[PDB]
């Protein structure tokens, strides 16, 4: 069904008084959920989100200059006056140089020379902040056994819930079967409040804030972003050696590959909607299940012949899968379904995970996939019930 083919899945079974099941999920997984005259419930961690998220700081990462200007003055010529000396946009610098009948002054002393030039970021970074409240966890629940495969519907076998920390609980109403409770919380360890989200050329990462506060890069504070103020200029704005009227002005290289070189290993994370999107946290969510109920515990047993369409296989976890055909026409029925050791008095052994199997088909050749809990050494599957069942050798869980 759901959680058969996924490597990182977990068993739990219920206990006697059939009210709370304890449950951990992680988006890499998902459980399965057994509990006595209880249907089988598998249980996974979608997505992880988080809502209006606030800048906190830009970062510049590739930056240009426009508008170089210079001004110069001869000795005891007073000091070198540009415009541009107090625009907020531009970067200057002021030194001092060789001044001397080479370069068109009287003495040979120090003149003051300045040089401003316009600063303009082509393409910049974003950090934001992260809070508690914002975060908001989508879970599915589904019934183990249903009579197509696919991973595809939304009908009374499935539920999607959401939960909050503002609204921890909520309820997943499936059909017949019944309700579900669940009650969520963050797992301790990783919490995402502590951390800054980074977009870079949209790409997401989960970032360190002390790290995100001294990266070395022109910033500003994220705040009033129609035409902003680079703090900071001068760590991709470079001046070279000044000569007498005139210095050269330069800007280092594209920053987006250093930042990329120092983010390696960081956790990775998107973008849904202007919704943050992660995918590393764990949630502990309790289950009350005492609305939860079986549908077919009083049908008939199924006594018609049923076939084998698929050579049984072994999961990741030691489960077995089976796929059966049957060829009844009386229905709903239960099928019978078991491990057996002893082939006479066929005493059930090891478990069956798809909890009270049933054909819900009236037509004949209705196909169905079961799994079961094989006990550890050799055993056998047993299908249907009379001289119709159909037996099959197994060996280990």
């Amino acid at each position: 069904i759901r959680c058969i083919g996924v490597s990182n899945r977990d068993f739990v079974e219920g206990m006697s008084g059939g009210t709370w099941v304890d449950v951990v999920l992680e988006h890499g997984g998902c459980v399965t959920v057994m509990a006595q005259d209880k249907p089988t419930v598998d249980i996974e961690l979608v997505t992880t989100t988080v809502s209006n998220m606030a800048e906190v700081r830009s970062y510049c990462y590739e930056a240009s200059i426009s508008d170089m200007a210079s001004d110069s003055r001869c000795p005891t010529q007073g000091e070198a006056y540009l415009d541009k000396q107090s625009d907020t946009q531009y970067v200057c610098k002021r030194t001092l140089v060789d001044r001397g009948w080479g370069n068109g002054c009287g003495l040979f002393g120090k003149g003051s020379l300045v040089t401003c030039a316009k600063f303009a970021c082509s393409k910049k970074m974003t950090g934001k902040s992260i809070q508690p409240e914002n975060l908001e966890y989508r879970i599915m629940l589904s019934v183990h056994g249903s009579q197509h495969s696919g991973m595809i519907e939304t009908d009374e076998n499935r539920a999607k819930v959401e939960i909050t920390p503002n609204s921890p609980r909520a309820e997943a109403t499936l059909g017949g079967f019944g309700s579900l409770g669940l009650d969520c919380e963050p797992r301790t360890g990783l919490d995402f409040s502590d951390l800054y989200y980074l977009t870079m050329n949209n790409k997401h990462w989960l970032v360190h804030k002390e790290w995100f506060h001294d990266i070395p890069l022109p910033w500003h504070a994220g705040a009033d972003t129609g035409t902003p103020h680079w703090n900071n200029k001068e760590a991709l704005v470079e001046f070279k050696d000044a000569h007498a009227k005139r210095q050269t002005v330069v800007v280092l290289g594209s920053q987006e590959g250093a930042v990329h070189t120092a983010l390696a290993g960081a956790l990775e994370a998107e973008m849904d909607g202007a919704k943050g999107r992660l995918s590393s946290g764990h949630l502990k969510c309790r289950l009350k299940m005492d609305k939860l109920r079986l549908k077919g515990v009083s049908y008939s047993l199924c006594t018609a012949a049923f076939t084998f369409t698929k050579i049984p296989a072994e999961t990741l976890h030691g489960t077995v899968t089976v796929e059966v055909q049957y060829a009844g026409t009386d229905g709903p029925c239960k099928v019978p379904a078991q491990m057996a050791v002893d082939m006479q008095t066929l005493t059930p052994v090891g478990r069956l995970i798809t909890a009270n199997p049933v054909i819900t088909e009236s037509t004949e050749n209705s196909k169905m996939m079961l799994e079961l809990d094989p006990p550890f050494g050799d055993s056998y599957i047993v299908i249907g019930v009379g001289e119709k069942k159909i037996t099959h050798h197994w060996h280990r869980s």
